[PDB]
C-alpha cells in the first residue's frame, strides 16, 4: 500500500526533473500539470474525463468551496473526493488568495482575513482555520495559508509580507499536525515568497525549510511581471529550495511558461487557462493557440491539432466546434475544454519523457521553433 | 443489408403497438422518444452519450441550421450526420413551425413563407426549399412543410390552414420524389391538421393517404389545448390515419402525455421537454419531477431517481447535483440532461415491453399511480 507521501527522482537534466510522487490515493507523474476544478468541478468536464486526458490530480478552489456548498456541508457528505466523484488526489489551495482578489470588505490581521462574500456573508480566515477547512474538503495536498504579495512591491512592503507569511507558515504547520487524521493522510506545502528580490526569497526559503514541508511552493509570481522577470526570480529563487522535495510553481501558466519553469527545476503547475480560455474559444496546438471562433475555421475539416491524441480530435472538425462556440452550446465547451487538458496533459508527457531520455534541452528547442512559428 | 423504410409491428394491446422501423442508418424501436438536436447538437451531451441513454434517432430542427451554420455549408462538409459525430437515423423538421415562433417580418403566401432572421438576414421558405435543405442536412425522415394552425382556430380558419397544408404536402411529396438520391435512401412524412375539428382532421388525413407517405404525423396539438383536448382529438385522429405506418405526435411531451398517446395509437415522440427542463433544474422520476435546486436536496445523498439505470444516478447524488446547478455549473446540465434523456428512454422502454407482453394497460395504471402519488 502507498506511502502517505513519497517523492523520488527518476531521472534529471541540469536543473529539470523527472520523477513520482507516491499518495495514499495516487502516484503522480512529475513534471505534472493540475486541471482546477473551481467549485468542486473542472469546469465541463465528468471526472472520468478529466482522468481520460491524463491527470494524476487536480486543484481544489477552497475560497468558492468554503462559501457554496460550505466545507462543514461538504465534509457531512463524504467529503470532495466523493461528492465530485474523483478518487484521485487533490491538491487544495488556502483561499487566501481569492479572499483578496474575489472578495469584499476584506480586513487584514496578523491573526487572518475577516471578509464578505462575493452574498455579502460574513466569515473569517486564518492559518488555523484555512488548514481546517482543507480538512474538512478531505484535501490530499494542503497548501499552508499565505498572502500572494501584490507587483510590483517596495522592498519593505515585500519583506513585511513575507515575514508575516512566515509566521502563517508555523502556524499552518502546528495546526495540521494537531490533527492526526490529517498528518497521518495528507501533505502539507509551504509557500516562498519575497516578491523578485533574492535576498527575502532566500530569507523565505532558509524560513519554510526550518519549519519543515513536504514540498514547496514558489509563491507570488505570475502577478503580471512577464515571463523574462518571472525567469528570472525562478533562476536564483528555485536553488533556494530543498531539492529532494516537489517545487510547485502556483498560478503557471502557459505552454512556453511550463518549458521554462520546468528548465529552472519546477516540478507541479496550475492554471485555468486550458479550462477558462477553452469555453473562450482558444485551443492549444502544436503550431500555437488558435482562436476557434475565427471565421477561416469555418469550413475547416481538420481536427484541432493535427497530431493531438484526444478523443475530441479523433472525432470533431475545427468546423463543427467553430459552430458550437459561435452559438454558445455547452458542447463546444465541453470539447474545447477536454481537448485543451488534453493537451496539456501531452506538453507534460512530452517533458517526462524528453527528461527521462536526456534530450529536454533539444525538446525545449524544438517545441518553442514550432510553438511561435 | 437494410432497407431504405420498413415499418413492422410485432404486438398490440388495443390501439397501442410496439414494433420497428428500419432505415439504412439503423433500427428505430417503437414506441420511440427522439432526443431534440437544436443546432446540430443534443444540448449539453456528445453523440455517444446521446446514444448510451438509449436513443435510436434524434431530431434536428431546420430553422435553426439553415440559419446557423447553414444547409449548404453544412452539406459541404459532409452532412449533419457526419458534422455532429451521430451516424443513426436524423428526423429534420420542415423549418415552418419555428420561422413562424422566432423569426420576424414574415410574410405568408401560397408560395411559402418570407422572413427575417432572429441576425434580420432575409430568407424564403416554401415546401420545395424546405424539402431541398432537409437534403442538404442529409435528413433520414424528412417531414413535409405544412402550418401549424393556431389555438383556438375557427373552424374556417382551422380548414382554410389544412387546405393549404395538403396543397403544400403534394408539393412536398413532388420535391422529395425529384431528387433522386433523397427519394432512395430517406423517408418522407405527412402532417394531418384540422385543429380540433373531427371533420377537418378526417379531410386531412384523407388527402394525405391519397398522396401517399412513409409515415404520418399528428400535427397541431399541444399548443395550448390541455391534456383532455389533446386526447379527445387524439381518439379520432389516430384511426383515421394508415394502420400500417408509423404514427408521429410532434412536440409531445411530458411522461403522462406520452403514455396516454401510445394508448391511442402513436408511435413516434419528440420533446424539448427533458433536455430544456433538466438545464433549468427539473428532474423525471418515476415519483414524479422534482426541482433539484430546492433546498431540501441540499444534503440528500441519495441519486435522482432510486431505480433509474443510468450512469448519473449510479455516480453522483442529489446534493451535488443541486449545488452544480444552484452555481451554474455546465457539468450540473451534463448530469441533468442524461439523466432526464435517460429516463425518457427508460419509460418507453417500459411501454414496449408491456405493449409485447400484453400488459400495458396495468402498466399506464401503475405508472401514473406511482408518478402522481
Ligand atoms: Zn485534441
Ligand atoms: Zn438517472
Amino acid at each position: 500500500d502507498r506511502p502517505r507521501f513519497s517523492f523520488s527522482i527518476a531521472a534529471r537534466e541540469g536543473k529539470a526533473r523527472t520523477g513520482t510522487i507516491e499518495m495514499k490515493r495516487g502516484v503522480i507523474r512529475t513534471p505534472a500539470f493540475m486541471p482546477v476544478g473551481t467549485a468542486a468541478t473542472v469546469k465541463a468536464l465528468k471526472p472520468e474525463t478529466v482522468r481520460a486526458t491524463g491527470a494524476d490530480i487536480i486543484l481544489g478552489n477552497t475560497y468558492h468551496l468554503m462559501l457554496r456548498p460550505g466545507a462543514e456541508r461538504i465534509a457531512k457528505l463524504g467529503g470532495l473526493h466523493s461528492f465530485m466523484g474523483f478518487d484521485r488526489p487533490i491538491l487544495t489551495d488556502s483561499g487566501g488568495y481569492q479572499v483578496m482578489s474575489l472578495s469584499s470588505l476584506t480586513k487584514q490581521s496578523e491573526e487572518g482575513v475577516t471578509f464578505k462574500s462575493h452574498d455579502g456573508s460574513r466569515h473569517m480566515l486564518s492559518p488555523e482555520r484555512s488548514i481546517e477547512i482543507q480538512h474538512l474538503l478531505g484535501s490530499d495536498i494542503v497548501m499552508a495559508f499565505d498572502e500572494c504579495t501584490p507587483y510590483p512591491a517596495t522592498p519593505s512592503r515585500a519583506a513585511s509580507s513575507m515575514e508575516r507569511s512566515m509566521r502563517w507558515a508555523k502556524r499552518s504547520r502546528d495546526a495540521f499536525d494537531s490533527r492526526k487524521e490529517q498528518a497521518e493522510n495528507a501533505a502539507l506545502f509551504g509557500i516562498q515568497q519575497g516578491s523578485v528580490f533574492e535576498n527575502l526569497r532566500q530569507q523565505s526559503a532558509d524560513a519554510l525549510a526550518e519549519i519543515g514541508f513536504d514540498g514547496y511552493a514558489v509563491g507570488g509570481l505570475a502577478v503580471g511581471e512577464g515571463q523574462d522577470e518571472m525567469f528570472r526570480v525562478l533562476d536564483f529563487s528555485v536553488p533556494m529550495l530543498p531539492d529532494d522535495k516537489p517545487h510547485y510553481l502556483m498560478g503557471v501558466g502557459k505552454p512556453d511558461d511550463i518549458v521554462g519553469a520546468v528548465e529552472r527545476g519546477i516540478d507541479m503547475f496550475d492554471c485555468v487557462l486550458p479550462t477558462r480560455s477553452g469555453r473562450n474559444g482558444q485551443a492549444f496546438t502544436w503550431d500555437g493557440p488558435i482562436n476557434i471562433r475565427n471565421a477561416r475555421f469555418s469550413e475547416d475539416l481538420k481536427p484541432l491539432d493535427s497530431e493531438c491524441h484526444c478523443a475530441v480530435c479523433q472525432k470533431w472538425s475545427r468546423a463543427y466546434i467553430h459552430h458550437l462556440i459561435r452559438a454558445g452550446e455547452i458542447l463546444g465547451a465541453m470539447l474545447m475544454t477536454e481537448h485543451n487538458i488534453a493537451f496539456y496533459q501531452q506538453l507534460m508527457q512530452k517533458i517526462r519523457d524528453s527528461i527521462s531520455e536526456g534530450r529536454f534541452s533539444q525538446f525545449a528547442q524544438d517545441f518553442r521553433a514550432r510553438y511561435f512559428a
